[PDB]
């Protein structure tokens, strides 16, 4: 019902934060969805390291978490597929001050695609939230974390565990990764999971 309005509005980090939606005609990536109000009030509480580091958001959508994470400090990539990219470009732009706006980059990551254009090292922080759904492109999303996590990087990733999928996904991810839940929200059932590259000797 939240979905239908065609604006969000918000208050993270001293700003009013305003997402034009867009339900009926574009779908998934152009609503809030409660992990990323989650994630931008876990973002905003102090436990993550913020101020001048690199950060990528994954499958922004409307942009909230990219937004909220650029306006505490950090050097922000906001990414999804190339569908979604033109109104993610919209909310970014017209909700961060110019200051701000030379510090982050809108452009497309479509999971395991062009995954060459990103260096491995390149970013500290990897934020995702409620991007665990399309069992299709499993593959693809963690050939995306796997890629972009260095030893040193931290991904937070925001769920809602709505079906056995999700749980398969999370068996995936710990593979590799240590995946520790941080934190969880009852009213939105919304859990923060905190994932780190296991081996890192390789
Ligand atoms: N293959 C893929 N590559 C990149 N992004 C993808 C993708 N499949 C799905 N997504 C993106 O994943 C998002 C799920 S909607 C979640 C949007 C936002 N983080 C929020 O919580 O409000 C959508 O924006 C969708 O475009």
């Amino acid at each position: 019902q939240k979905f239908h309005k065609p604006l969000a509005t918000f208050s993270f980090a001293n700003h009013t934060i305003q997402i034009r939606q867009d339900w009926r005609h574009l779908g998934v990536a152009a609503v809030v969805w409660d992990a990323a109000i989650v994630l931008s009030t876990y973002l905003e509480m102090g436990a993550v390291e913020l101020r001048g580091r690199s950060a990528v958001e994954l499958g922004a959508g409307t942009g909230l978490v990219g937004i909220v994470a650029a306006l505490l400090g950090a050097h922000v990539t906001i990414t999804d597929r190339k569908v979604a990219l033109e109104f993610l470009k919209s909310n970014v732009q017209a909700n961060l001050p110019p200051h701000i706006q030379t510090k982050t980059v809108v452009k497309e990551l479509t999971w395991g695609q062009n995954l060459g254009s990103f260096s491995p090292g390149e970013f500290d922080l990897i934020l995702g939230a409620d991007i665990i759904y399309l069992e299709e492109t499993f593959t693809d999303l963690l050939q995306t974390l796997e890629h972009l996590c260095s030893n040193h990087s931290v991904i937070l990733l925001a769920c809602r565990i709505r079906y056995e999928r999700d749980n398969n996904f999370l068996a995936m991810l710990e593979r590799q990764f240590t995946v520790r839940k941080v934190h969880y929200d009852p009213e939105k059932d919304v859990h923060i999971y905190e994932a780190q590259k296991r081996n890192q000797k390789e």
